[PDB]
DNA sequence: ATAA
């Protein structure tokens, strides 16, 4: 089956670049990662760090997830991230997204052994 | 509207 760990890597990691290239970064990346297969996923964030640097967050600041669950962690440092949100003019199948590149703390939720990010929760 |  697809593991939550691998699903986090496919939807939120993009190590190759240190930042979002074009305003169109999100329209290609969201389609190539398949987040527009059945519905356009309205918000999604891509982290531009090493798998090792993002994984490591699971051993840092324990904080509450946005929904009340105790298993979220935030990076001590700020990380390169591209937030992607679908615009008012987006209409499946041709999902349109707005690309924002920012450097800030990510908050991820973690599970398992190894204790890996499993969900992207917020940045701050 | 970002995890099952």
């Amino acid at each position: 089956k697809e593991t939550a760990a691998a699903k986090f890597e496919r939807q939120h990691m993009d190590s190759s670049t240190s930042a979002a290239s074009s305003s169109n970064y999100c329209n290609q990346m969201m389609k190539s990662r398949n987040l527009t297969k059945d519905r356009c996923k309205p918000v999604n964030t891509f982290v531009h760090e090493s798998l090792a640097d993002v994984q490591a967050v699971c051993s840092q600041k324990n904080v509450a997830c946005k929904n009340g669950q105790t298993n979220c962690y935030q990076s001590y440092s700020t990380m390169s991230i591209t937030d992607c949100r679908e615009t008012g003019s987006s209409k499946y199948p041709n999902c349109a997204y707005k690309t924002t590149q920012a450097n800030k703390h990510i908050i991820v939720a973690c599970e398992g052994n190894p204790y890996v990010p499993v969900h992207f929760d917020a940045s701050v």
